Parts: structure tokens; sequence; C-alpha cells
């Protein structure tokens, strides 16, 4: 995987898919010059650094090549930065499980858990701390295949950095590990905490964590030992994996490699681990 530099004439925006503080995502078509091939893509236009700095960040970004992480295919630099990326036709996994909650079985849910863990393990191997893992930031290529993406919070650790020490940026409190809330510290193991919350979202078909509770009260609730409740469909074996992800000692938590193994085992006999009516 290498970085392509695109001219505006190469791609076109078809429609908005969503937006936020990061910018706007469009469904689009990319036609590389003279290649006569039309590629469906997602165009992320961000809301300045030197062009060479931006291209260097895009270079490392384009080298991320894994079945469960969304890839950067090209970049266009004009008055705005436009990142051309793989299109995930079914949108964010959060909305998907909410829409299809009545028709999703244990096999799909556990497979998604495996896939997200595989993508995160790949990021860890690349020394990337994601810092924003949540069901809204996992996207659906097909019902059977999901991919993680990033909207700016991910950070690359230096050779001798074991943690990222954050500054004043806005934080997704309800997905964060306690040490991140209290001390602005982020590691692969705080990503594991967020993975646990993401799995809880999936198993509750996209329910809201700490629903109706002010973000400002979350650290105190966590310090008292309280955690998100066991989802109705979860056998205790699955819930205990979540609970391990939310242990106060980051080194107590499973690593993504461990999570791949455990969820893969469960995925072999899915109805033994998630209890879903009509499944199957
Ligand atoms: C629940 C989170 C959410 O809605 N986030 C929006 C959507 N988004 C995004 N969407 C798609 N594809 C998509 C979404 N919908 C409704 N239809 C489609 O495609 C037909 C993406 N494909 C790729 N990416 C990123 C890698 C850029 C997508 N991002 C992010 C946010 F705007």
């Amino acid at each position: 995987a290498l970085l392509r530099i695109l001219k505006e004439t190469e791609f076109k925006k078809i429609k908005v898919l969503g937006s936020g503080a990061f910018g706007t995502v469009y469904k689009g078509l990319w036609i590389p010059e003279g290649e006569k091939v039309k590629i469906p893509v997602a165009i992320k236009e961000l809301r300045p650094k030197a062009n060479k700095e931006i291209l260097d960040e895009a270079y490392v970004m384009a080298s991320v090549d894994n079945p469960h992480v969304c890839r950067l295919l090209g970049i266009c630099l004009t008055s705005t930065v436009q990142l051309i990326m793989q299109l995930m036709p079914f949108g964010c996994l959060l909305d998907y499980v909410r829409e299809h909650k009545d028709n999703i079985g244990s096999q799909y849910l556990l497979n998604w858990c495996v896939q997200i863990a595989k993508g995160m393990n790949y990021l860890e191997d690349r020394r990337l701390v994601h810092r924003d893992l949540a069901a809204r930031n996992v996207l659906v290529k097909t019902p059977q295949h999901v991919k993680i993406t990033d909207f700016g919070r991910a950070k690359l650790l230096g050779a001798e950095e074991k943690e990222y020490h954050a500054e004043g940026g806005k934080v997704p409190i309800k997905w964060m590990a306690l040490e991140s809330i209290l001390h602005r510290i982020y590691t692969h193991q705080s990503d594991v905490w967020s993975y646990g919350v993401t799995v809880w979202e999936l198993m509750t078909f996209g329910s809201k964590p700490y629903d109706g509770i002010p973000a400002s009260e979350i650290s105190s609730i966590l310090e008292k030992g309280e955690r998100l409740p066991q989802p109705p469909i979860c056998t205790i074996d699955v819930y205990m994996i979540m609970r391990k992800c939310w242990m106060i000692d980051a080194d107590s938590r499973p690593k993504f490699r461990e999570l791949i193994i455990e969820f893969s085992k469960m995925a072999r006999d899915p109805q033994r681990y998630l209890v879903i009516q009509g499944d199957e």
C-alpha cells in the first residue's frame, strides 16, 4: 500500500455521509487519470501545516494495511485537505446494530468482536494508540466484515514511548480508561478498556453507556468500582471478558492478542455464549 496524490479532477463527491468537528465525509467516485476504472470511495474533507508535513502524516497513514482497518487510498491538497479512503457501504456499526437488532445473531456479534480485536492488534504492532475506539468508529464493509477508522485522535508512539500523554483535547469520557480520565495517559491497554465498552455497545444492540449520567460523574462511579451492566444476551463468560477490560490496573487487562484468541473460541460455538431468540 502506497500513497497516491490526487488532483481534484480525479474524484467527485456524490453525497454527505456524515460530519463533525473533524470535518465532513462524502460518498464519492475516484477515477485515476487514464486508468478508466471507477472506484467507489469515501472522501473525508478536514476542516495550516506545511504540505510536506501533511503528506508525511498521510504516508504513514497509507501504510496501514489490514483487513480490519480502513485504508487511506489517496490525498488531495488544495485549500482543504481531502483524504480519499475505502468506502464502507453500510456505515457505522453503531447505527447498523440499532437498525438490524431484530435480525442479528450470535455468530455475527462474536465475529465482529474478533475482527475489531484483530484490527486493534495490528494498530498496536504499528505502535498506534487509537484513543477513540467506540461502535460509532467501527464501520461496516459488509454485514460479515467490519473495519476500524480514525478521525484524528490516534497517535504514533516513539520508539521509547510506552504511553501517550495528552493535552487539552476534548475527550470521549464514557469510552475512556480511568487513567486516561484522571491523568490524560493513553496506552494500548487504555484502548483495551475502550474495546470493552465497544463490545458492550454491540451486545446491547447499540445502547448508550452510563445512560443519562453526566460525563463529569463517571470517574467517581468508576472509582467506586461500578461498571456497565451485564447485557441481556450475554452469558457470564462474555461479560467477564468485558469486566477484565475495565480493571483498574491497565496491566491486569487482556491484550488484544488474548482477546482475539478468546473471542475466536467463542465464535466457534456462538449460541453457547450469546443467548438470542430465534438464533437460529
Ligand atoms: C455512527 C457513526 C456515523 O454515522 N458516522 C459518520 C459516517 N461516517 C462514514 N461513513 C461511511 N459510509 C457510509 C455511511 N452511510 C450512512 N452510508 C455509507 O456508505 C454508503 C464511510 N466509509 C468510509 N468511511 C471513513 C473511512 C471515511 C466512512 N465514514 C463517518 C461519519 F461521518
